[PDB]
């Protein structure tokens, strides 16, 4: 179903502010319900989107630029996706993923609000968010974060891009303009209606199981890029810059080109790497970003398809979800490609270690027999335990006793991945003891940079180092598989300033 | 007991040939029983060694140098280590690990011989081996390979070094002379006698168990380097070249320095890399080699200890086997360090791909209840199945359904590690179908060179690609955990020439 590579790759328009001064740059974005055609042969798709478009408008901000956004809710009173009323209306709150944001503008899950702020969550306090943008140039993105329905609102189309620029990044003569292309890759499933399909219950729903019921994992049979089903793009035989983002609910990608063409990765979630990394395949979990350079100069006239290697459970991808999009190197070379792939990308490096933390990834069963994925076997309602001090540098040991990868995400900060190491699963479930069973392995070279989301392998412990700065207050950390996050792999993160005790 | 860092680090003497001409360089090495003091506070240890020294003499050969060695057996009638007479006297045959050697001089396990060639194995042919040395510069090593008792003869002390030199390697101004130090690392256990300890049976043997009985794994409590228990070495504050080798029976090391000093790996088992790789920790399984450069120039007066992170089952090392040796940067800098750490090492890179092979790692139980580790669930007695054609390129998929790492080693060839990928263990032990459960991962950057031994992770499939050239005939491939190789993880490898039908 759905013929591949018939629609052209859409580029989200750069959002224009309502007012821009030397003090502040003020934006207004509204969440509206609408229809949008996602494939040449599909009927329009009912979606929740920012400024009536999917994906939302793209923010272009600068370092130090004080940006203010008023996120307006104009969505209906009822959701068009199956809402599980038993895990915790259309509630909305906007979170800038990876943004160095004070807690009052970070998009707390319980700071949600309905249309026109008429019904507010218990943590609501502001209608106009402010982003100081005191972080280095990188690729961020914004999406909904309302509690218990984050999997639905994000899947409904509430995602958008957000770029930060530096004088350091611009000093690098990188492919810019039309030669910098963002790839917001997502997976979805459609009815014959053309509308989104999201399961109401697991496969064989028992009678007394709640209806609707949250599923432990969802992944669609159709791959989209920038809101277009298996699109295509006509490029020039030169160097391009791809800002790749995986905004799926669950699906992990393993991207590769069907020709002998290599990705040159120059940046991660947090910003630029120190030197480019020559990689043939990109393993990108949900919410992970990859800043890559691709050279098509030796490929004039060829048809290069961006491919995916793995399915939803890590198996070999079917030659339907094995396709991302198709590049056709047929556009004539306008000007000479004078863009650069410099050997050095940063110069500047990325302490005392004040705190150590052990955090377990697991699951429990509720009264209906559903798996409840948990952080430290602790529900979201429970009191806060991850309480780092303002300015503290900590090493988090993330212990994955599950069957598959968990992409764990921390708010506010950008961390570094230390190493992965396997441990004894049986000893861990019977004793709580962490006995290692193999040598430690550093992260891949293209994951040595600043990141806010890390793939924690199954049966292994992932160590990250993080400096909780420069804002104190209430944040959260969670797994970015939204089906896990909503029930209930999410926990509060309280950064505390110390002054007089 | 055994105080650490009280004996100086021995350097094995280079072996002098008996006769050297334009045609051939002829050597003679004898295996003799002798006693050698391995620690300052240990009585001399009974050993089997080449030329009455442990480790054996070091060969220094050239590329294209036709080297001939006549390995002579002068060993006693009785082996001092416990011999299992149920798995398949002092039988000996010398194998040049990693050498591009014709089969008649490769050291086939059943080409063994007793003292003065009295009794000869069923595959014996010649007394003088010839090594054409038509391969690039690398660090090899020679050790005993007699069938059913390879774990005993190697543990008895029948190991030695063998270096090949190139004009390419020499063109690199690498640290040479006394500033190139080989680190032959091993582990052993000692009786109060000072003699070697090696278990006769597993821990709790039923009376139905044979006596002696092979164990699935042995690792000693004491770490040796170049035949000296926890030695030390006084170095100058400059760059050194370490040719590290793991010659243990089973133990896998994770080497690191207790100071902020980085390994710059320049070569692997098969020879030089293309570019140096900055690594903080070296994971070296048995038979693996690591050519690394260490810069001590900023450590004048410091005491730098080479440490080991992991133990026998991959757990955290005990602060006794966590120590390898101690480097004391106290020798004054003689001459100015003019050696080079060049950014380019090889220039020239490392085909059609004719054959694909799936090879499983597992274990069965014999009549006595002992685990029998097997390749393709097939005994060594059984007919040969790995029959590549001369000059053909193959991709071997090594499927490890076991609990721990298996260092799989192939003879004759040097291969390139493609990737690792997890699979479903439970589905694999039911219908034998291979279902992957995660993304593929390329090898670490410092394991991208030519290799002849690869760490196959548990629950993962390690893909290797090899070209079987230029000698046809009978070789073997096996796991280099000697307790596994002897019972019975060793299978024949037949390279067949084709020319007429
Ligand atoms: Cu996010
Ligand atoms: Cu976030
Ligand atoms: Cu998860
Ligand atoms: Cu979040
Ligand atoms: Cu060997
Ligand atoms: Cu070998
Ligand atoms: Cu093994
Ligand atoms: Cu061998």
């Amino acid at each position: 179903k759905l013929e591949k590579f018939v629609d052209k790759l859409p580029i989200p328009k750069v959002l224009k502010p309502h007012s821009k001064s030397k003090e502040m740059t003020y934006y207004e974005v509204t969440m509206k319900e609408f229809q949008q055609q996602l494939h040449r042969d599909l009927p329009p798709t009912r979606l929740f989107g920012y400024n009536g478009v999917y994906p939302g408008p793209t923010f272009e901000v600068q370092k130090h630029e004080k940006v203010a956004v008023k996120w307006l809710n104009k969505l209906p009173d009822h959701h068009f996706l199956p809402v599980d009323h038993t895990i915790h209306e259309v509630k909305t709150v906007v979170h800038l993923h990876g943004g160095r944001t004070p807690p009052d503008s970070d998009g707390y899950p319980e700071a949600w609000y309905t249309k026109d702020f008429q019904v507010k969550g218990p943590f609501f306090e502001r209608e106009v968010y402010e982003y100081p943008n005191e972080q280095d140039a990188t690729a961020l993105w914004y999406h909904d974060h309302a509690m218990a329905i984050t999997r639905l609102n994000v899947y409904a189309g509430l995602v958008g891009l957000y770029f930060i620029r530096d004088r350091e990044e611009r000093s690098l003569n990188l492919p810019k303009g039309e030669y910098e292309i963002p790839l917001l890759i997502q997976d979805k499933s459609f009815h014959e209606d053309g509308s989104l399909f999201y399961p109401r219950q697991p496969d064989n729903p028992s009678p007394d199981l709640p209806d609707p019921s949250i599923v432990p994992a969802f992944c669609g049979d159709t791959i989209l890029v920038n809101g277009k089903v298996w699109p295509y793009d006509e490029l020039e035989p030169r160097k391009y810059r791809f800002r790749i983002l995986n905004a799926s609910n669950t699906r992990i990608f393993e991207l590769y080109f069907d020709h002998d063409i290599t990705f040159h990765q120059i940046g991660t979630d947090g910003g630029l790497l120190q030197h480019p990394v020559k990689v043939n395949e990109l393993v990108i979990a949900p919410a992970e970003r990859c800043d890559i350079i691709v050279d098509f100069s030796r490929a004039e006239g060829k048809t290069v398809t961006l491919k995916n290697r793995i399915g939803c459970s890590g198996q070999d991808a079917d030659p339907t979800d094995a396709n991302i999009m198709q590049f056709r190197i047929s556009k004539p070379l306008k000007q000479k490609d004078t863009s650069s792939l410099p050997r050095i990308l940063r110069k500047r490096p990325f302490h005392k270690i004040n705190t150590l933390r052990n955090l377990s990834l697991g699951a429990s069963l509720d009264q209906y027999g559903r798996p409840v994925l948990l952080l430290n076997n602790t529900k979201w309602h429970e009191p806060v335990t991850e309480t780092p001090a303002l300015g503290s540098t900590e090493i988090w040991s993330i212990i994955n006793a599950g069957r598959a990868i968990h992409p764990i995400h921390l708010h506010l900060v950008q961390f570094l991945i230390l190493d992965h190491r396997p441990f004894d699963i049986e000893r861990y479930q019977e004793n709580g003891e962490l006995v290692f069973t193999g040598p430690a392995a550093p992260p891949a070279q293209n994951e040595k940079g600043l990141k806010d989301t890390v793939k924690v392998p199954p049966g292994s412990v992932t160590r990250i180092i993080a400096t909780f700065a420069p804002y104190s207050g209430r944040y959260v950390w969670h797994c970015h598989i939204l089906e896990h996050e909503d029930y209930d792999m999410m926990r509060p993160l309280e950064v505390t300033d110390i002054r007089h005790q």
